[PDB]
This record gives C-alpha cells, sequence and structure tokens, in this order.
C-alpha cells in the first residue's frame, strides 16, 4: 500500500565510448559485423543506465546482447584454449563510484565485463530505490523492488568471486573492482532487501518476535557492511559508511523496540520499559547519525536522511510502545525496570534474503573460429 | 442464505374413515369424524404457506394421535390393534412422480403421513433460509427444523419400518437406504447453518474446517447410500449432494489454509488454498449439470446464487493473502500433492432430535374399540 | 482513558481537633527556642487547613506533612541516638475527633498520639483526594495514575501507624475509635481494594485476558470480605454503614469474577459451564444491588453521592447481560451444552496487578532541633475541637 524507505545510493560509473573498429585487423563481413553489434548494444546498453524507460527485463535484456558479444574477448571457443587471444585488444576507461571523474584503464576485457556488470548491479538497485518512493506503488511493483535488490546482490556477488581474481592488475584502494568494494554491496544489497521485508511483516502485522529477529539481522547486515569498508581513507568512504552506521542504529532500534513487544506479550513489564529505553537510545544515535550524513562530505543522493519520514515512524513507534509499556507497568505489573540493556540474541526463522544467483550469458553464436581468425575521453553520467 | 434441493411432497388419496354397518355409536362415530377431519386440516397444512413449526405439531399429535388405535393395542397386553387393516391408503413418493402406491396398513399410513410432516420441516427450513431478512431466531428455527425432521426420519427407519408386513419396492421412500438419505442430509444440512454462523462469530480456522470437512463427510455418504438406487429418478439428487460435498470441501481446504498460515506453513498453505480452488471449481461445473439433469426439481436454480459466490469470493482473497504473504515474507515452496483432511470438530456436530409418536388418544377406550364390529381413491397431487 | 475511572467509594469524615498554640509561658527562652514553637503552630494550623481546601495537591499535602511531622518529631524523637525519648514527648494535650464517633472528642497528653491521629488524617485525606479525583468526567491518564497512587500511600500510611506507633501509645484507644488496630486494619485493606479497583477497571479497558481480570477481582473481593470481617467486633452502631458498603463490594466483585471467568470458559469451549458461570454472576449483581438499597436504609456518615443507580454499578449490570447473551447465542447456534446445576467455586489467583501499600516512614527529625534548642525547653519552669466541613460529606 506505501513504502517508506531512504536508500543512500553512489554515482553511476561512467566510461569513454568505444568504437570497436580496428579497421586493418578486421577483415571480412562477419568480422565486422561482431565489431559493429559490440558497438551498438554497448551504446544502447549504456544508455539504458539513464533512460527512465528502462525496466528490469530491457536491462537484463540489453546487457545479455553486449555481455554475450564482449565474451569472445575473453572466453575461448574451443572449450579448450585457455583464454581469447582477444583479452587485450582493447582499452577500456571507467570512473569509480568513491572516486570522482578520476578514471582507471586496463587494456583487458575482463575490467570492462567486471565494471560493466558493476554498473548493471548498481542500476538495479538505483530501479529499485527509485520505484520504492513511486507514489502509488503497487504489491507487485514493492515485490520487484525486493527482487531487483536480490539480483544486484547476486550479480555482485559472483563479479567479486568469479571474475575478480582474474584481473591481471589488481585495483587500489577506494576502486569498486576490489574485493573488500564489492562485498560491501552484496551485503547492502541484501541488507536494504530485508529492509522491505520488515516493512510488510509489520504492515501485515506478524508476531513481534519475528519481526525483531528480522530486523536484529539487518542491523547485523549494515554493521558488516560498514565493518567491511574500515580499510578505506575517510575521505571518500565516509559519507557512505555513516548511512551503513545509521542503518545499523536505525534498525537495532526496531528489535529494541519489536523484542519490547514480544516480552510485554510474556508479562515481563518492567524488562520490555528497559529494552524500549535502549531503542530510544538507538533511535537518537541513528538521528544524530542523520545530521553527521547531511554535514559529511562526499557522493550523495539529494534527498537527505535527517526529518524522512522513515525515522519519523520510529520515533512514534518507540514513543507509542515504551509509554504502552509505561502506562502497563504502572497499572498493572508494577515490576522492576532492569538497570541494563537486554542481550539480544536474536535468530530470524524465516525472511532472511539469499542473493539471486547470476551468470553471465553464453558466449555469442556469431562467434566462429572463422570468426576468431579474421581478427590478425569519458562521456560523463547525468542521475535526476 | 443457504440453497437447498427440494423433493417433491408426497400426496396421498383423501379418505373419509366412513365404516357404515361397522362403527356403531356417537363415540365411535366421533373417533372417525375426528380421524376424517386430523387428517384433512394436516395435508391442508403440508402446503399451507402461514403454517408453521407449532401448527404443524398440533395437526400432526391431533391425527398421529387418533391414527394410533389402529395401530397401538390399549391392553398393556395384546400384540396390535384389532383394526390395522381396515384401511386402505394411497400415497406418491418423492421420487416417483404420480405413480402412486397402496397398502390396506395403517403403520403405512403412519410411516408415509410421518415422512411427509419431516420432509414439511426441511421445507420450512429451506424457505425461511431463503430470505435476506432472517432474524436469529429464524435462524435457529431453520436449524431446529432440520434436526426435528432429521429425528422423525430416523425414528421411521428405526422403529416403524420394520413392522411393515410386505417392504416397499426400491426407489420408494419407506425403503430403508432412502431414509437413511434423508436423515444424512438433514443433519448436513443443518450443519451448514452452524458453519455460517461460526464464521459470523469468528470461530477458530480449525473448528470451521472440521465442520465444513464434516459436513461434506455427510453429504458423501449420504449419496453413497443412493449409490443403489436407478439413475433416472436419483441422478439429480445425487447431483446435489455430489455438488454440496464438493463445496464445503472447498471451505475446509480454505479455513485449514488458514490454520496452516497462522503455523507458518504458507507453501502448504497456499497448496491447501490452490486444491480450495480447483474444488470449488468443480462445485459449479456440477452446479451447471445440476440444472441440465432431468429429474423431480426445485424452483431456484443454483449457479449464480449468492451463496456460491461467497466461498468462491473467500478463496480467492485467502489464497491472495497467503500468495501475498509468500511472496514478502516466507519464501516456501508449493507442495505438489494436495494435504490429507484428517480434522476432527469437536464441537457443533449435528445431532437428530430424538422423535416420538404421541401416545394413544384418550378417545380410545375399550368400550369405543368394541363399537367396532368388523363382523361386517384418487390421489390428490400437492401443488407447493 | 475512555470512561474507565468511574467509581464509587464510601468514605467516612474526616478526624477534626482542637487547635495548638504551642504556647509555654515560663519553660521557653531565647529566639531558637521560640521559633520552633512558632514553626509548629504555623505548620500544624497549615496543615489542617488543607484537609478541606479543594486546591490542594499530593504535592502541597506531603510538603505541610514533612514541615509539621519534622517539627512533631522533636517531641517525640531524642537527638542524642542514645536517650530513649524526648523529654517534651508529654508537655502538650491532644484533642481529636474519631470518624466513626461524631463529635464526641478523645484526648492524650501524648505527642505520638498526635503524631498518629494527624498521621491518620493525612491518610485518609489521600483517600479522599482519590475518590474525588475519580469523579472527574475528563480525567487525565496521569490524574488516573495519581488516584491509584494516592490509594497505595494511604494504604502505607496506615500501615505504618499501625506497626509502628501504635504500640508506642500508653494508654489504649478503645473499641470503636481510630488510633485501634482492627479500626486501622481496615482501612489498610480497603485502601489496597480500592486500589485495586483501579487496576481492574484498566486491565478491562487494555483488553488484558478475561482470566487475569477474573483473578483480580475475585482477589478484591476478598479483600473486601477480609476487611469487614476485620471489624466485625465493633458495635453496628458506628460500623454498621461502613460494613455494608463492605460487603457491597465483596459481592459486587464477586460477580464480575463469575462474570470475567464465564469468558475465560467459554474461550476454553466450555460454552455450557459459562453460562452457569454468567448465572451467578447476575445473581450477585442483584444481591449488591439490595445492598446498594440497603445502604440507604443504613444510618451513618457517608457521602453525598448515592451508589444505587450509580454508573459504576450499572456499568457491570450491562456487561453480565450482554456476556451472558453471548454464550446463549454461541449455545443455540454452535455449542449445545448442557449446563450444570452448580455454579463453579473460584479458585482464582492473580498472577499480576495485586497492590501492595507504599511504604511510609515519618521524616527525619527537623535540623532546627539541636541540643541548644532543646535546652532552652527549661522544665525546671512552670481548649475547644474546631468541626470539619466537607461538601462530599453529608
Amino acid at each position: 500500500f506505501t513504502m517508506t524507505h531512504w536508500f543512500h545510493r553512489n554515482p553511476l560509473k561512467a566510461t569513454a565510448p568505444v568504437s570497436f573498429n580496428y579497421y586493418g585487423v578486421v577483415t571480412g563481413p562477419s568480422a565486422s559485423k561482431i565489431c559493429n553489434d559490440l558497438r551498438s548494444s554497448r551504446a544502447r546498453l549504456l544508455e539504458l543506465f539513464t533512460d527512465l524507460s528502462c525496466n528490469p527485463e530491457m536491462m537484463k535484456n540489453a546487457a545479455d546482447s553486449y555481455f554475450s558479444l564482449l565474451q569472445g574477448f575473453i572466453n575461448s571457443l574451443d572449450e579448450s584454449t585457455q583464454e581469447s587471444k582477444l583479452r587485450y585488444i582493447q582499452n577500456f576507461k571507467w570512473t569509480d563510484t568513491l572516486q570522482g571523474q578520476v578514471p582507471s584503464a586496463q587494456q583487458d576485457a575482463v575490467f570492462e565485463l567486471i565494471s560493466m556488470g558493476f554498473n548493471v548491479a548498481l542500476w538495479y538497485t538505483k530501479y529499485a530505490s527509485r520505484l520504492a518512493g513511486k507514489e502509488n506503488i503497487t504489491e507487485d511493483e514493492a515485490k520487484e523492488v525486493h527482487r531487483s535488490l536480490k539480483i544486484a546482490a547476486g550479480i555482485f556477488k559472483h563479479l567479486k568471486e568469479s571474475h575478480l581474481p582474474k584481473l591481471i592488475t589488481p585495483a587500489e584502494k577506494g576502486r569498486d573492482l576490489e574485493s573488500r568494494l564489492i562485498e560491501a554491496y552484496v551485503i547492502q544489497c541484501q541488507a536494504e532487501a530485508q529492509e522491505v521485508t520488515i516493512a510488510r511483516a509489520i504492515e501485515l502485522k506478524h508476531a513481534p518476535g519475528l519481526i525483531a529477529a528480522l530486523a536484529y539481522e539487518t542491523a547485523n547486515f549494515y554493521q558488516k557492511a560498514d565493518h567491511t569498508l574500515s580499510s578505506l581513507e575517510p575521505a571518500y568512504s565516509a559519507k557512505w559508511r555513516k548511512y551503513l552506521h545509521l542503518k545499523m542504529c536505525f534498525y537495532t532500534a526496531y528489535a529494541y523496540c519489536y523484542h519490547g513487544e514480544t516480552l510485554l506479550a510474556s508479562d515481563k513489564c518492567g524488562e520490555a520499559i528497559r529494552s524500549l529505553q535502549e531503542a530510544e537510545k538507538l533511535y537518537a544515535k541513528a538521528e544524530a547519525l542523520c545530521k553527521e550524513y547531511g554535514e559529511t562530505k562526499g557522493p550523495g543522493p539529494t534527498v537527505k536522511p535527517s526529518g524522512h519520514l522513515f525515522f519519523r515512524k520510529l520515533g512514534n513507534l518507540v514513543k507509542n510502545t515504551l509509554e504502552k509499556c509505561q502506562r502497563e507497568n504502572g497499572f498493572i505489573y508494577f515490576q522492576k525496570i532492569p538497570t541494563e540493556a537486554p542481550q539480544l540474541e536474536l535468530k530470524a526463522n524465516y525472511g532472511l534474503v539469499e542473493p539471486i544467483p547470476f551468470e553471465f550469458p553464453p558466449t555469442s553464436v556469431q562467434w566462429t573460429p572463422e570468426t576468431l581468425a579474421a581478427f590478425d575521453e569519458v562521456k560523463p553520467v547525468k542521475e535526476p
């Protein structure tokens, strides 16, 4: 019915156009075909990243077209020879999410594949956040938000697992093509996916125990993401870590809050009060982090967190639940309020999200030992 | 509001109770007078729209009270009354159209008349359940009428059928299997009223599922009991019992789905509701067939009946809920096979209200009986 | 808070006392010693006028009480942390009326008699503040909390008086007067019960389990039964009306118990048993109505507002009717169970919501008392009761 989320998004990656022309070395009509298609499908894919018309199907479709043609430069047709003789033919320049307009370059097709794939995953996360903000979002759309976030995680995960080790020149800290940076995108994608799950479990009036456990695990996801970026230099990674940190605090708050409900239901009203008192602490901390995030410099979203409805819903919830617990303890239970916060040992039995497995398409049919034999400036991106 | 199929009332040839040479005094004469009048008023009421249960009972008691003088001995010694075989009684049958059957046995009149009385209660009930304007007290009356009818039928089959000298041929009302079917049907139909109420009163889905499951068993048990009869005159009736059986199994799967969902078995819940969907569709197929099937038939047809729409609606919404739940929270697989329904209804199972015939009329004395000297017919069709 | 604070509490009249000057001609010398006598004097006077001051807060009351009591401690407690008791305990005679004894005063030349009599009046005031504040049509939540708290404070003071001070008296009060064990006991129990009534009304409102509500109601009823029996020795002349209230509230809350117990039976799918339970409730409700009527006919000091017809009693009446109507519709439509002839014997015990008194202690001796100032009380050297009028009391 309604979705209230606030997602921080780093900028898209931008690349210098590639003609794919090598007039001298490319011989024959079909050898020209793949060079023309490589150019047009890459161009059409780069266009779709900013095309507001694009839906997941279209995106998967355009990525597959390009990727299937690109793998000719990387994978063997033989199903034997190590790698394509074309791997180091071209040079690809990409900006990176945390590095402003300062480009990195490699004459490695894998570098292109990973950088592009990274951008595709990134697009899915932006598609999700835009859609989650649609004014009269339908349930089938909210379901697609969840699914896009899981698709992004799987792509990120695949890149890191089975493509990043192939790179001849390792990427420096702060760069997108680095294990610690990708790992954090996987975790983040999972955690953002669980936010949607948590919202519904609350709208669908589920048991407070399940919600608290979901919220706790989500906070742990955000926490792990923050810790994974600890290595990076504050100059370019601080704004993003702030976000991850406030989400951790935010969902630890939801956890103490809903666990408080669980305690109340167990006639332990005094314990419930203490739980909720801890939640209002964490809510306050999350609000302080929202201000800091605003003050902190780095690439960022146009809508600031501090004062967002997302955070106001938690504040009201914590307030009501606390007051309800004090009301019950004042007139009925009369239990003592423990001095220390409860120890949250919560396991989410249902709702935990796993990335959606990602694979690149097969090498394009166009590639023939014959077609293979025939082989002898950044343009920035605009985001509303 | 319920839809109940109704077989035609039984019609009988009027009997004067005039035995000219046999009856002597004014007391014995008064008895025959009252027999003739009592029997007339009772048959009149069968089609009298203003007849309520109280008028029926009083009219039934009056006639049955007198009629038993032809059957029971007063001696507390003798086996039976000498008058048992003086009168010939001609009755039509619910399933045999206008083809009458006659026996010169007062017990045959007792059972044939009693049968009709029970049948009337079922018709009173179905009429009352036809309104949308029904009082709670009107709901009770519907329920009670069915239970009373059930009891009458049962008593007839148990304590009176065995008395007949020549047993009725298969396909006729006075055959045991046919009466047993009516007993079972009255129970099933009363259960429908109970199910409706328990739903209105927001009872647990487990109880509601169990009830629906039992009423389905009743209907199936009623159908199977009619399996021996010839299709020609029994087909339409069996279609109603089959569609009702399918209809309530659908109700059982629907509410059992709620039970599964409350137990965090969302996949199983969905499969259960998909079964309800199948069975709901099958009930509607049997519903079109009902109208197609030539046989002793009622005024209103079922397809589109609001009562039929409410289930389809409930199944739709409940499946949507389970699908929504599974799409946002549970993410469980949907089993291949529908669940086995093995439910126990701990409360609400209907039992017939025991019926006995009233004591032999006080008018019957040895003196009046002695005044009978034994030494010395067009069936009037019922239009309802 | 939506209509849940409607209650009816019987109240006996406040105690009245003869004014005390704290004037000791030859005995007192100097600024320090004469000041304390002025501070005692003004302090006592101020506290007494607050009792019938509708403006009075528990906060104001607590302040006025501490001020006077800390000063009075000097007539009772030693400064030594050694010597038995103050040399001043027997200088002043104190004159007081009793709640059940009209205007016939009783007096003692003992500062402990004054400490308890005044302390008694303070607890009494806290019960009257609560019942009064509970009559407010638009009561806020904090105010309903105040009613509950005040009753528990009163309970604590009464309990402290009976346990820590009553035994100190030299001459024992007679049967029928306030400084007597049984009478104070009844007040401890009654304040507890009345406090529980509030928790009950709120448990109902917050939709707590019927099993809990039934238990509290039952405990509450037993409190009233205990309080009534605690007064069973007193002479009917003066105790009768008060006891009718107690007996009434006992039947009333036994009815509440059977009612909500019926709800828990119904939810256990024992509809037939539920019906019997509720039938028992309507019998007790009716009996309570008789006691209400009988209450008016019974002679004694009492509240102006009368019990019979009060929304507080109709509230339960409707509840029994509606709950019974629900049980019989369920039985007529679904359950078809038999109704046991005997009413179930309740052996309910509340897991939560039982009220304990808030423990009371008098303030420590005023810092104003010093050996120097006590020294200035030189024992070597050498009254009518001001009646109290309250609007709430007829």
